[PDB]
């Protein structure tokens, strides 16, 4: 019986933990989207808001250790990994068009 419950309470836990993962993925991705697009129409039309461009480029680079510590806690789901890795790669293309600006090219 404490063989038993010890294994449904088991597939219920990881169920749930499946389940914390997907939500914070869906929730980093859709962080990383909305500071990407807005920082990318700031640049694109500085190239004023200094404060406002500023202040998206703090909340993009706080998504750093989110996405890196997601990306490192993917099991055997390379797929989902590949989405990771390509939103860092876009808060890392427009962090760099950012800096870039702020430093006269």
């Amino acid at each position: 019986l404490r063989a038993a419950n010890k294994l449904i309470k088991e597939m219920v836990q990881e169920d749930q933990k499946r389940m914390e993962k997907i939500s914070k993925r869906v929730n980093a991705i859709e962080e990383v989207n909305n500071n990407v697009k807005l920082l990318t129409e700031m640049v694109m039309s500085h190239s004023s808001s200094e404060d406002l461009m500023k202040e998206l480029y703090q909340r993009c680079e706080r998504m750093r250790p989110t996405l890196f510590r997601l990306a490192s806690d993917t099991e055997d789901n390379d797929e989902a990994l590949a989405e990771i890795l390509q939103a860092n790669d876009n808060l890392t293309q427009v962090i760099n068009l950012y800096k870039q600006l702020v430093r006269g090219e």
